């Protein structure tokens, strides 16, 4: 939380323009970079979106998460695909995928619904497999689940949902703590609705709060991380991964309660100025069976934006772990 | 408590708008004094304070509603209480017709010298009792604690008194949405305010509803009456610098607590099960308490956060019962 951050001022009905210009231009989550393809693929009567590179190599998926599309994942996408097959995933609901009428936006749905995408996708494997924010939330039974066919799995900033969840305070000696959006985001549909009002104004404000390199965020770039974002059923189904989270957590809780933990290797890379150390701990306390397969990487001076903060220091880490 | 079936409101925020406007022409809402009582202002530390009050001889009763309310929450326990008592309800600084606090300090510390100073000059030398609800227990417990004798007997209501717990309650639980996440979303920057200008009936008519044992209560006319008073950025504003301050608050109250400055006069935690339950009643047992054979636990079955909205019968029996 930064006490000294302002809310933006900006009329709702230019930052509408904005938006419009980033669908109409092809930029943002539209605009593919040389060598990726972006395609569409149904799986459990969900429509999802993709982007892909490379051929050869074992394929690395990408699963990104609250404020991101398949875009967030670009720079580390054209960095690899020489030598790899990448595939970066818009959620379901989210980005370019359509949604899950049910509203079953649960760890176990939505990991039924990725990996029938990805075995078409990435082929027969192995693959690696690596995840962002609410990509941490979609993709435990997916991982757990799915290990040889996933040989190495990262898991980015987030927590992944567990008994902690419904710890996380609301507030803090330092102000709004890790847990308040948890449960304003799943506050009925109100979150949906109040920031459909304004988009430009609560993920302005948002993002930055959670940025360790806030200039990196300028009104443009702004622009094309909340177009994604601007419109009520886009907020309703990321808001449904938070309705959900409870039914998440209890899932993932039975997973370890069988003995599912991870026997691969895994990484915790999260940054300093974001979430920081919480899924470190989380995921060696809770989720590895062996800690000498266990990587964690704390990137110091960047937030939660990982790639666009420190896209360096994230390709490093993830080719230093995976390859 | 949390129902995730409850549906928002679709009304048009300029629909809304006009029923506010009609609520405060018409004197309805905060603005509606029964036969009895009298609507005055008094400055207090530079803030201009409303307050409603009634009766005359008799231990006086000083009673202090938190957010989502004004005075007029304290309406029918005030008409019930006046024959046999001074009774007074104040408007939290800032809020319902009470000016705000302009240095943005709504700590506890604070806004129980703004009341203190009002208190001793509208309720007289004492002693009297002192009642509280919701963010009144943000306001009042420097208040309370520092003014033993002067208040006699003092009771809380429903909500937790600021203290290190606040800085524990869980933003998420597996029955939906945690006692915890208000106090961060209301305290992250200036995005509450600026969202629930946008629609202030939306975001309260769900909210209020939510914390409601007995929903059906809360008609589009009740709502608007009580919607009316945080229906503007100033009102608002005003409201979330009790959550923005509530850090200082912990730590004047845990330093009250530290300096043996517990509560050695008798008290009560008077709650809703069906609101924010056994919180309180734990928290002042466990922690604000000098003697437990002076304090009271009572909660209310089947009666949500809006206490005396939905249980005026439960409230005032177990008021009579502790006061007097």
């Amino acid at each position: 939380y930064d006490p000294n951050l302002k809310s933006i001022d900006t009329p709702p009905a230019v930052s509408q323009q904005m938006f419009n210009k980033v669908k109409s231009n092809g930029l943002g989550q539209y605009a593919y970079a040389k060598g990726l393809s972006s395609k569409f693929i149904e799986s459990e009567g969900v429509k999802l979106h993709y982007v892909e590179g490379g051929s050869k190599g074992t394929p690395i998926v990408f699963i990104h998460g609250f404020g991101s599309t398949w875009k967030m994942w670009e720079p580390v996408m054209l960095s690899y695909m020489k030598d790899h097959k990448v595939i970066a995933i818009d959620l379901p609901g989210l980005g370019q995928s359509g949604p899950i009428l049910n509203d079953d936006y649960s760890a176990e749905n939505t990991s039924k619904i990725l990996i029938g995408a990805i075995k078409k996708i990435a082929g027969k494997g192995p693959i690696y497999y690596v995840s962002h924010d609410l990509g941490n939330t979609a993709s435990y039974p997916l991982v757990a689940n799915n290990q040889g066919y996933i040989k190495k799995a990262v898991f980015m900033d987030s927590p992944i949902p567990d008994r902690a969840m419904f710890e996380y305070p609301g507030y803090t000696a330092d102000g709004p703590g890790l847990g308040w959006h948890f449960g304003y985001f799943s506050f009925g549909d109100i979150a949906e609705k109040q920031i459909a009002n304004d988009p430009n104004l609560f993920f302005s404000y948002f993002i930055k709060t959670y940025a360790g390199k806030k200039e990196i965020f300028t009104p443009e770039l702004l622009a094309e991380l909340i177009e994604p974002y601007s419109t009520r059923d886009k907020l309703k189904a990321a808001f449904g991964y938070y309705r959900s989270h409870a039914d998440s957590i209890r899932q993932n809780e039975a997973l370890l309660a069988n003995g599912k933990k991870l026997t691969i290797p895994s990484m915790a890379l999260t940054g300093q100025k974001g979430v920081n150390d919480v899924l470190v701990k989380e995921m060696r306390a809770r989720f590895v069976a062996d800690p000498a397969q266990y990587t964690a990487i704390i990137l110091p001076d960047t937030g939660h934006w990982m790639v666009e903060e420190n896209a360096e220091g994230v390709e490093k880490s993830l080719s230093n772990f995976l390859f």
